RNA sequence: GGUGAAAUACCACCCUGGCGCGGCUGGGGGCCUAACCCUCGGAUGGGGGGACAGCGCUUGGCGGGCAGUUUGACUGGGGCG
């Protein structure tokens, strides 16, 4: 519970195959919310089960609550 | 606040289903017509069929018409047993 009050958030995928994540606070630096980004895509690429073939992490995108939406390219 | 398995703003990504249009390619329907076949009927020009069927290769399938072999041993014979 010491993380969940820290720093939590977890994964779970929904029915048709996504994941849902907060990766950064809006207002919060922008390098930082570049640092969650990527915590999540380790993590993320950790969990990929190895039943995979092809795309995997086929779409990953920043949006927001209610305001934008921006996929966007992990890699780099 | 509530109703429930689920909670409603609005901004996200993801499916069931029907249509917009854009790349690939699958089915196919029409004279032509110049290769091609037959051509014509008395001349290398007319005509008749035509991208078909001829025909090269590869595909799969029939296929005794044919081919080359086979189709056991024991056992008061050999077979049948």
């Amino acid at each position: 519970i010491r993380e969940i009050k820290a720093g939590r958030i977890e994964f779970r995928n929904d029915k048709t195959g996504a994941i849902h994540a907060p990766v950064g606070k809006a207002s919060f630096p922008p390098e930082k919310l570049a640092d969650n980004i990527r915590a999540f895509i380790r993590a993320l690429e950790a969990h990929k089960p190895e039943g995979a073939k092809g795309t995997f992490l086929r779409s990953v995108y920043v949006t927001t609550t209610m305001g934008p939406s921006v996929r966007i390219n992990p890699h780099s």
